[PDB]
């Protein structure tokens, strides 16, 4: 058809061809061309319509005359044309599918561009890598072996050197594996130069580079017999001693700069590898009490390797990146164009060296190398690489601070943006970039309305899951700027926009960050694999695929890792958990370890020292602290301090470098403040409020030289401002403590023009020294007119990442609520554990009975706050996992835990509206009661308390309680019953009977004094408020009588419930109760008020009848020690205690839809694990329950043993009782983390020392096991209090099993926890410890 049409104009073709034979002469030449141009036209409808054959008949003619050019020289009849025309016929080829005469084909094409000049061979060796490559995918391996040598074979030896480079160049730009055939290459390389010739040597050292890289990743020496390091160190050797003439010497350089930068690189993977060798190799009867698990599990193996560091080759490895920079800067910043061979190399190299520094923590001399990289590629002119090179320039001055200079790069990015191609993927993430960079832009200069509208589009592009590497880094940047965004106060944005955000998935900061580094983790193992980091080995061991993209994205990623961990752990150390903080503290420094970076080690090492500041451990401090200094020093009283703002000290000349010294000072100041050595940390932090002013000043001058702008950059940039904000802070805490200095209130108010100049940035500070303010003016008191009520035997024994899977690249009172408004509404969203609940409390004070609702709901918000934290992680980790596998309980529990879960209005309207609907929940029979003190002082214990009771439709009750005034202060009960703890320590020591048994009981009778202490002085007449109500008619009347006859006595707040449960408990009125009562109510006339109380008193008395309810106890950091379960008033009655409100409205979302089968239904008695002495050191604690429990119907357990994680998680999971006898919580056998993981379903009866104790460590809050078992769901959780004995604690331990098991079906636990009380000879001692967790449950 058209192809027979074809063969026919083919012999035409043919007769023209004929026609062009013979005829000679350049008018010959341009008839032939003329034919050529034709056979092109023929040749693009052949190839339109695949007609390879048909194209193959005018290339046979083609290749012949091509054949025929190759005889003698001709001219460039077709300059382009005849490489168009050729590149067809190879398509065709390829188009054949048949390449074994496509690369002798390309042969003919090499011949017919025989005389030209380099530039000019350059596309068909891209095809003759082509046509090798899709032939050694199938796996033709003959045709592997045919290379440019032996296939040409007949070519200037000179010039078929340049053609052997172009190939070497062409392999490092396909995307796999090409270890092997750039190894053949170098090896004909170096055998074609000379060994003698001065030429010669220059060409060797050129080849040489080329194998270090080869060898430095791929293990080769087998073959060339010689290391990666010691061909680079010979490349340097010749290329020392050669002097060069005057036009090459451009080549010189970029020759000596890039040998210089691979000897860092081959010499770094060596450390790396010499870590990962000495990591595999080198791969407690405290059990009394686990409370310190999780710290001895942090392990001692650090310390060591640390001054192992500062070896004198860190600045001689550091010479070898600063002369390579150098040499390049006098390459390029020269106004003529250069003369190397290959600029691409030259930009490829650069973007190397640029992530290092970064990697190396040196940003200022990083933005040089990018600067010059703009540079190369506006004389390539390639538009992709320009964007890409101003969009990182961008990213590194905001992160410095400088917010003007950031703009106009931004710009510069925009402009160039525009040249390229709208349909590639490279426009399309470079847009994505610029919008990203843009909406940051946007946060920074106080403009969120627009920031949040851009960052949100962003958000919902369909392209941003795209799978590949480069998308993964652009959605890590995506989740940062998201907690730049979660950080704001609720005033910057609407409501409107708040829930859109929040709609996204992510809910506090932290979560966001936690997330980032799962995917920067992920992309390390689909990189490099996890031996870098893991410590462990997976089994398997990846290649890493040098494919020039690969390597410089292998530095960048390393690099934002550890600037994570940096916002991370500082972010959490702010809110108070500093457990979590520590581990991936930790984790930075082992990889910091393994790369061996002075720098970075020591700003990991001063957050380490302060984590350990907060918990009151002055001992590692202090050691952390000294590691610094030898760092800092050798690298190279402390003797940076009084330099002058010139300093160009190597630790006086980086931003980076200062800021660890100024943390130094502040942290070195804190030891001794707490150590008593006060007039030496305030001298010591007068140095950091000098320092940081002037710090920034250098910074600011630098940057100005290195960007070349003509003004400075307008605000001076702001980096080191979190630091003279936690320093103000501090020096105004001391004020208060030394009132008599005038000197240090001015500093409050100097702090305050400081914090309130850059708002919204630094408000959790604003927040602080706000309550320095209130408490500064307030320095019963004023709070007095705001509450109604006005104070009138032989001794025995005491028994780290989840990685995942991603594709391939494929009045004065008035005035202080209103500041303290102000302060609250700053920190609400994400609050700080410590300021939160003071001022939540200092704020309930002031309110008193103004406003009952607010008061409740401000002691509610004040307790258990990183529980609270720690509980929204955990939820975030459940719902993703739901997600992954394909939760609408999951859903309305986010919502109730929420901090953003709020309308908008004035404070506190929106409050009371959240609270209303909580309180409209509470399940009916429980009464909710918070007991918390106010500290005014904050680092000390209070001497005020507070009480509130709420119930089901009953207005909350608040009551203020001042223990200062008389004798037995709450302090004196809290400094008395540590005081029996230490003695109880140190008696166990004794080792004879009777001092053993005397000092015993001794302790025993000071117990009982504390605890009737806590009913008659601090309770006072107000316990009745935590006993139940009754449901006779009877009170209710008496308090709407007593309620108008009581106001003209003088009563200021006249409150109808709290006469109604007053007087229901009127059966335990004493006459004292009524004395003490009446004289506080009522101070106009006590006398009057004491006759209506004692005759309604009277006619109640015998008429009322306990009713069947609970009680829950919430308790904060310092009253959770006591025990208030064993108080007289309280031991007939069922009473348990849980972490927050919120939780017991969480067991009523759980419990309807049926995912607690033990409240719902009961506890199946044969349903029972018992792990029973498992460290095999309580032979008499075995006797006396191995019979017991063996003979029971259903039961499983371990004996004398250690058991396995396995068995446990069993056991809580899919069995009902857990019973633990020995020591401790059984911390070792299921740690913290792998109980969170599970859903709990059994009850745990963990009788060991100290399992439901919560450790206070300095002033954070308490942390234990037992917040574990009741945030994964456990109906109920019993353990002791103190240390206890076994013979005592082995006969609580029968009394209740005994009692409980055998008292039938519907027998409810509570009850008999009083019962076997009884049991122990030691009954205040020993009796009073267990304690229990939870809600109440019953059997079957
Ligand atoms: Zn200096």
């Amino acid at each position: 058809d058209l192809t027979q049409l074809v063969d026919s104009c083919k012999s035409t073709v043919v007769w023209m061809l004929e026609a062009l034979e013979g005829l000679s002469g350049q008018e010959l030449t341009d008839h032939m061309g003329m034919t050529a141009s034709y056979t092109s036209n023929l040749a693009y409808s052949f190839y339109s319509h695949k007609l390879y054959a048909e194209a193959c008949a005018i290339s046979e003619p083609l290749c012949q005359h091509l054949g025929l050019v190759k005889p003698g020289t001709y001219p460039e009849v077709p300059p382009e044309k005849l490489h168009r025309c050729f590149r067809l016929q190879v398509e065709s080829l390829k188009k054949l599918g048949k390449q074994a005469q496509g690369c002798k084909m390309v042969i003919l094409w090499l011949a017919a561009l025989q005389p030209c000049s380099p530039e000019h061979m350059a596309e068909p060796v891209t095809f003759w890598v082509r046509v090798k490559m899709d032939a050694a995918r199938a796996g033709d391996k003959e045709l592997q072996l045919k290379t440019l040598r032996d296939s040409l074979s007949g070519w200037d030896p000179e010039t078929l050197a340049l053609l052997l480079r172009e190939e070497l160049q062409a392999y490092k730009a396909v995307r796999a594996d090409t270890g092997q055939e750039r190894f053949n290459i170098i090896c004909d390389l170096l055998e074609l130069s000379p060994e003698e010739t001065p030429a010669g040597a220059w060409a060797r050292a050129t080849h040489l580079v080329e194998l270090a890289q080869v060898l430095c990743y791929h293990d080769f020496t087998q073959q060339t017999n010689c290391s990666a390091l010691d061909a680079i160190r010979e490349a340097l050797q010749l290329l020392d001693s050669v002097r060069p003439e005057a036009q090459a010497r451009d080549q010189l350089l970029d020759d000596k700069a890039q040998a210089l930068l691979w000897l860092y690189i081959c010499t770094l993977e060596a450390k790396m590898q010499e870590g990962i060798e000495r990591d595999r190799r080198a791969q407690e009867e405290f059990e009394v009490n686990d409370l310190n698990y999780e710290d001895k599990l942090q392990e001692d193996r650090f310390l060591y390797s640390n001054i192992a560091f500062n070896l004198a080759a860190d600045a001689a490895q550091s010479k070898c990146l600063d002369q390579a920079l150098a040499l390049w800067k006098e390459l390029l910043t020269k106004g003529q164009a250069p003369a190397v061979r290959c600029l691409q190399q030259t930009a490829a190299s650069l973007q190397i060296l640029a992530a290092l520094y970064q990697l190396v923590a040196k940003p200022m001399q990083a933005l040089e190398v990018l600067l010059l990289l703009r540079i190369v590629s506006e004389r390539l002119k390639d538009h992709s690489k320009a964007a890409g090179s101003s969009c990182h320039i961008t990213q590194l001055l905001l992160t410095l601070g400088c917010p003007s200079y950031a703009q106009l790069h931004l710009e510069e990015a925009a402009s160039s943006l525009k040249h390229l191609d709208q349909t590639t993927d490279t426009y399309l993430l470079l847009s994505l970039t610029c919008d990203l960079l843009r909406s940051q832009l946007y946060w920074t200069h106080q403009k969120v309305t627009k920031g949040v509208s851009l960052l949100l589009s962003v958000l919902r592009d369909p392209a941003l899951q795209k799978s590949s590497k480069a998308w993964y880094l652009l959605r890590v940047q995506v989740l940062q700027l998201v907690a730049a965004y979660l950080s704001l106060p609720s005033n910057n944005l609407s409501h409107s926009l708040w829930e859109q955000l929040c709609a996204q998935g992510w809910q506090t900061p932290e979560i966001a960050l936690i997330d980032s580094h799962k995917l920067l983790r992920s992309i390390i193992l689909l990189l490099m694999g996890s031996d870098i980091l893991s410590t462990q080995k997976a089994a398997v061991e990846t290649s890493f695929l040098d494919y020039g993209e690969n390597l410089v994205q292998k530095w960048q990623v390393l690099s934002e890792v550890l600037s994570c961990s940096e916002k991370l752990v500082c972010h959490l150390g702010r809110l108070g958990s500093v457990s979590e903080a520590k581990a991936f503290c930790l984790e930075a420094l082992k990889l910091t370890t393994k790369l061996q970076i002075p720098r970075q080690c020591a700003l990991f090492l001063v957050l380490k020292g302060e984590l350990e500041l907060a918990r009151n451990d002055i001992d590692l401090c202090q050691s952390d602290l000294q590691q610094v200094l030898f760092l800092l020093e050798s690298c190279t009283i402390p003797n940076f301090l009084s330099h002058s703002p010139t300093c160009d000290c190597s630790l006086c000349a980086s931003p980076v470098l200062t800021a660890v010294c100024l943390r130094w000072v502040l942290v070195t100041a804190g030891v001794r403040l707490a150590m008593g050595h006060q007039a030496q940390g305030l001298d010591l932090l007068q140095v950091v409020l000098k320092g940081c002013p002037e710090a920034a000043e250098r910074l600011t001058q630098a940057l100005q030289a290195s960007l070349n702008h003509k003004t400075p950059p307008s605000l001076v940039p702001s980096l080191l401002d979190e630091i003279l904000a936690q320093a103000y802070t501090l020096l105004a805490l001391e004020g208060l403590n030394q009132p008599s200095n005038e000197s240090l209130q001015k500093v409050l108010q100097s702090g305050l023009k400081f914090v309130a100049a850059r708002i919204p940035h630094l408000e959790p500070w604003r927040a602080s020294l706000l309550l320095i303010w209130a408490l500064t003016k307030l320095g019963t008191q004023l709070f007095a007119s705001s509450w109604g009520w006005q104070p009138p035997p032989g001794p025995e024994i005491m028994r780290s990442g989840e990685w995942e899977l991603l594709r391939l690249d494929s009045s004065t009172l008035d005035s202080i609520c209103d500041s303290l408004s102000v302060a609250f509404r700053g920190i609400s969203h994400c609050p700080p554990s410590g300021l939160y609940a003071h001022l939540c409390r200092f704020l309930a004070l002031c309110l008193g009975h103004r406003d009952p609702y607010a008061t409740a709901f401000l002691v509610t918000e004040s307790v258990s706050i990183t529980c609270r934290h720690q509980l929204l992680t955990h939820l975030h980790r459940q719902l993703s996992k739901a997600q992954k596998h394909r939760d609408v309980p999951l859903a309305r529990i986010q919502r109730l835990f929420s901090f953003r879960a709020l309308e908008s209005g004035h404070f506190p309207q929106p409050e009371k509206e959240s609270f209303q609907e909580r309180l409209a929940l509470i399940p009916s029979g429980v009464t909710v009661c918070v007991l918390a003190l106010a500290t005014l002082q904050p680092g000390t214990v209070g001497n005020t308390l507070l009480l509130t009771r709420l119930e089901k439709d009953s207005p909350p009750v608040s009551v203020q309680i001042p223990t200062g005034q008389n004798k037995l202060h709450l302090r004196s009960v809290l400094n008395e019953f540590d005081a029996i703890q230490k003695a109880q320590k140190e008696n166990s020591s004794c080792t004879d009977k009777r001092e053993w048994w005397t000092g015993r009981l001794a302790l025993d009778h000071r117990m009982e004094v504390l605890i009737a202490s806590l009913e008659k002085s601090v309770l006072g007449c107000w316990k009745g408020l935590l006993l139940p109500s009754s449901e006779e008619p009877g009170p209710a009347q008496e308090a709407s009588r007593l309620q108008e006859l009581l106001q003209d006595c003088g009563w200021k707040y006249p409150d109808r419930t709290l006469l109604k449960i007053m007087l229901s408990g009127a059966g335990a009125l004493t006459p004292q109760d009524i004395q003490a009562l009446a004289y506080g109510l009522c101070p106009t006339q006590p006398e009057r008020a004491q006759e209506l109380l004692n005759e309604a008193v009277g006619r109640l008395q015998g008429l009322t009848v306990p009713s069947n309810s609970h009680l829950v106890l919430v308790l904060d950091k310092d009253l959770q020690k006591l025990p208030w379960e064993s108080m007289p008033s309280l031991q007939a009655l069922p009473v348990t205690r849980l972490p927050s409100f919120r939780f017991l409205l969480s067991y009523s979302i759980i419990k309807e839809y049926g995912a607690s089968p033990v409240l719902s239904q009961g506890v199946d008695p044969r349903s029972t694990f018992y792990v029973l002495n498992p460290h095999n050191n309580l032979s008499s604690t075995e006797e006396q329950f191995r019979a017991n429990f063996s003979s029971e119907a259903g039961w499983r357990g371990v004996v004398g043993e250690v058991p396995r994680p396995e068995q446990v998680q069993e056991a809580l999971t899919k069995h009902d009782l857990y019973i633990y006898a020995g020591h401790g919580a059984g911390a070792r056998f299921l740690d913290g983390q792998a109980v969170l993981r599970l859903s709990c379903r059994a009850v745990a009866l963990l009788f060991g020392s100290s399992s439901a104790a919560l450790a206070v460590h300095g002033n954070l809050e308490g942390a234990g096991i037992v917040l574990k078992y009741i945030m994964a769901g456990c109906p109920l959780f019993l353990g002791n209090l103190w240390d206890v004995t076994d013979r005592d604690i082995d006969r609580y331990t029968e009394a209740l099993l005994q009692g409980w098991l055998g008292a039938g079906p519907g027998a409810p636990l509570l009850y008999y926890v009083n019962q076997a009380r009884q049991a122990p000879r030691l009954k205040y001692l020993i009796g009073a410890a267990p304690i229990a967790y939870g809600l109440p449950v019953s059997l079957r």
